[PDB]
């Protein structure tokens, strides 16, 4: 216990970073949606904005707790105290839905406050997960009971669909945050046992050269040195959980869509079939680079550390990655004039791509950006202005979870190649 109690204030510092850059991140959200709330919405304005920029206050409250020596010894209380607040926040402006807001509005705000008390908060797991889910059913529960028949069973399913996979997503961000903190934690502990961050912000990538080479071949070398899965960060093992979780956000976003058609149209069968077929095989060889059955020849084998270099792995984890996203691109045709349900689905298909830390954070945010987001933005080329903002704060929480879990996952192979230098000495 005292060693996670000393784990903790090493790493706290990152979780004043983490949590103080959400503060800046909320206050953010709530800035932009009051400017659009008050230009768009101009017909309830004190009770629209009000509950937003008062909440703006808070951020700046919250950030002022967050210098104060109190929040050292109960940063997991305050990080909570923020939490039901801004959980209040979102449901009461789902409570009150010219005079309508897209239900994708509201669906954005439940995604990222999600992720927040996943990823960027440092609640307990079971605090974490339970909070979330009883915030994503009161979220859903609100809007089924306080909707508006002036403007606007399978669709009950669907929203659970939909909520599983942000749900999984985020308590694999967190567990995947979790083992990397824990992980690098011990490693530089080893480290200075034996002995008795070079990142740059904009590339993210290793002052040295020489560690960045290594790093790009890492997961190949893993693969031809047959390491054994130690831990829950091993880069095969983690390999493998990231192609899990992007089958299972890949089957349910799909099931969701085909939920809605119950005749699809041929791009949509033919897409599902490829994805399926990829995502078999992708998770086949995931499973097959981890516990490497008897059955395996070098044949296989050659091409299997072929794969694991660092461009292959980038074209196979694009595809990857964004197959979630080409799963609800496929159901659209020239009849979209069916809009609610592919932006809803389109707002997970650009959270998936927090999914495969292993990739550089930059591929997959600027996929997200343009494979997972964009579509839909021009598609549609008020409604029209209202995804363009929905859609810019998503990516802009996907755009910096990506850039913290990199360097998460950086920082943690950093301490490997210390803690195993100073092994060989």
């Amino acid at each position: 216990v005292n060693l996670e109690e000393a784990c903790l204030e090493r790493c706290f510092p990152q979780t004043q970073r983490r949590f103080r850059y959400a503060l800046f991140y909320i206050g953010f959200a709530c800035l932009l949606w009051s400017i659009y709330f008050a230009v768009h919405m101009r017909s309830r304005l004190i009770v629209m904005v009000a509950p937003a920029l008062c909440f703006l206050l808070v951020c700046v409250g919250f950030f002022l707790f967050t210098f104060t020596k109190l929040y050292a010894r109960h940063y997991a209380w305050t990080s909570l105290a923020l939490t039901l607040l801004v959980f209040a926040l979102t449901l009461a402006a789902q409570f009150q839905v010219d005079t309508c807001l897209s239900q994708v509005g509201s669906f954005s705000m439940c995604i990222e406050v999600l992720f927040l008390l996943y990823t960027v908060m440092h609640l307990p797991l079971y605090l974490s997960l339970c909070l979330g889910v009883a915030y994503s059913v009161l979220f859903e529960t609100f809007g089924y009971h306080f909707r508006d028949e002036a403007c606007f069973h399978w669709e009950l399913l669907s929203r659970g669909l939909l909520h599983g996979c942000i749900h999984a997503i985020g308590v694999h961000l967190f567990v995947m945050s979790q083992v990397r903190s824990r992980s690098t934690f011990l490693k530089v502990g080893q480290s200075i046992m034996h002995g008795k961050p070079p990142i740059n912000q904009f590339s993210l990538n290793f002052l040295d050269q020489e560690l960045e080479r290594s790093y790009r071949t890492s997961y190949q070398e893993e693969v031809i040195k047959n390491s054994p899965v130690k831990t829950f960060a091993s880069p095969t093992f983690s390999s493998l959980l990231d192609v899990f979780l992007s089958t299972t956000v890949f089957l349910t976003l799909s099931t969701t869509c085909f939920l809605k058609y119950e005749p699809p149209p041929p791009a949509a069968l033919a897409v599902f079939s490829a994805a399926l077929l990829l995502e078999v095989l992708s998770l086949a060889v995931s499973i097959r680079m981890v516990f490497f059955l008897e059955d395996v020849m070098a044949c296989t084998k050659r091409l299997l550390e072929w794969i694991a270099g660092w461009l292959p792995r980038h074209c196979i984890g694009a595809i990857l990655v964004s197959l979630p996203a080409l799963a609800v691109y496929s159901h659209v045709t020239s009849e979209y004039e069916f809009p609610v349900f592919t932006g809803s689905a389109a707002l997970i298909a650009v959270v998936h791509y927090c999914n495969f830390c292993q990739l550089s954070s930059w591929m997959r945010s600027s996929l997200a950006t343009v494979v997972g987001a964009g579509p839909l933005l021009l598609l549609y080329v008020l409604i029209g202005q209202e995804v363009v903002l929905v859609f810019f704060l998503l990516l802009l929480l996907v755009w910096f979870l990506n850039r913290e879990f990199e360097v998460s996952y950086r920082l943690h192979y950093h301490g490997d190649v210390e803690a195993d230098l100073h092994r060989t000495k």
